[PDB]
């Protein structure tokens, strides 16, 4: 029996390292960089991000979200109130973040716990969306089962002819969440699978920071 | 007060769409088809996936990993047996799996158990591993932290050397996992946030298949 192909596809990261001396102070000073990076880079979405949350059953979810703002107090993204991400964060608010920037050899996991975004920055935000998504917000009950695309598209119409020329309404159910801070760790690929991690850890106010093996 | 940046970023998903009519009877002929297509368009790391895994207080944790063999018994993917992530499937079994092809405005996300490979068909995968690669497995001790890179580099000269010319053996700690195919989600991006959505889940034998509100 042959291996499958897919068990040789495997690559040496040479792009770079990352050691202590490299390491700011504030974990965010070195996203920030990165993420800088990440966009010089054009990678096409280098604001996607994994958000995994966990269900009453200990089961875990993932789904691909994009991150909108970020500083000291967490990082933030939009998304239904009534889905099903939203409903297990009402039941578990601990969730883990991964931006998955493989290709720049990198990775950037976040842990902390989401809560729920004020009205007033969600009609900020609202606001600068384009009109189609506004309209859109309304017309999908996310993560529901519905019988076929058909009805999202009817929905669709029958919405944009309602708010003809006038402003969208921000819908109750759609909102946002901001993650906190309590662990981020990063990592940069090496040669030999021996990889560079770093892990931030909050304790109290400080950060505890360890290098963690590959 | 204004928007930062990147609450701007954005992209309308419309390189296709996923219909009822286009799925096949089994969702791994679809993940065959689209892992295909990822190879193609040429991604970085088409078998990369986002694995999560949840600790024994409910907190969710992520990493990507490799997807090195999958068959109707489950997907396939090698680590550390002394990771966080293999202890925290000892405790927990229930994970979650996402191939991050957004570039190609797509996801799969796997919901399944997690389960050890057989020591055998792992040494039959290790040994078609790059040697530097074999070598380095027994030189780190994954996810515990360390003091510092040179412990690392320091052990892998090391080993290099107690290994000179000889066949590096399989170490203890150093397996991988199956995971089976409970649920499979396809999301293809849309335009008006309309995107589509199926879920392929297993009932008895069967997979019940639903649309999804996106
Ligand atoms: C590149 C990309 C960006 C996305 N951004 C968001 C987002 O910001 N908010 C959102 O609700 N869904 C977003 N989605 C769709 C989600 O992946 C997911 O399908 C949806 O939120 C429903 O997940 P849930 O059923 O777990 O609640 C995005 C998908 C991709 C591939
Ligand atoms: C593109 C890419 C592929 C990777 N593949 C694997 C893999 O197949 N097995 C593995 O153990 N770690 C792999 N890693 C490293 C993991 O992301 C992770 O850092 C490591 O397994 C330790 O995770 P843990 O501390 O949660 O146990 C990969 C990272 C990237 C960015
Ligand atoms: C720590 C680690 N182990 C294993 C792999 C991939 O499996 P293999 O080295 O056999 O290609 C990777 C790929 O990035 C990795 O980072
Ligand atoms: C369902 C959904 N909501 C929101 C977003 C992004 O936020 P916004 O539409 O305001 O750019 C995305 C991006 O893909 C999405 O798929």
């Amino acid at each position: 029996d042959e291996l499958q192909q897919i068990a040789h596809l495997r690559r040496e990261y040479t792009k770079g390292g990352l050691r202590r001396r490299d390491l700011p102070a504030d974990p965010l000073t070195l996203f920030e960089r990165w993420l800088s990076q990440a966009c010089e880079a054009k990678l096409a979405d280098p604001t996607a991000m994994v958000v995994a949350t966990v269900d009453e059953h200990g089961q875990p979810y993932q789904r691909i979200v994009l991150l909108k703002h970020y500083d000291e107090k967490g990082m933030v993204f939009y998304t239904n109130l009534g889905s099903r991400k939203a409903h297990q964060i009402e039941n578990n608010p601990r969730v883990s973040l991964l931006f998955p920037w493989h290709t720049l050899e990198r990775q950037v996991m976040v842990i902390g716990k989401a809560e729920r975004l004020s009205t007033l920055e969600v009609m900020k935000y609202f606001h600068s969306r384009p009109r189609d998504s506004q309209i859109g917000a309304w017309v999908s009950k996310q993560s529901s089962r519905i019988s076929a695309r058909g009805i999202l598209e009817s929905k669709f119409l029958e919405l944009k002819q309602k708010f003809q020329q006038g402003e969208v309404p921000l819908p109750s159910f759609w909102g946002g969440f901001r993650v906190s801070l309590e662990q981020i760790e990063f990592w940069q690929g090496g040669e030999h699978r021996l990889h560079d991690r770093f892990l931030y850890q909050r304790e109290n106010d400080a950060w505890k920071i360890d290098r963690l093996a590959p």
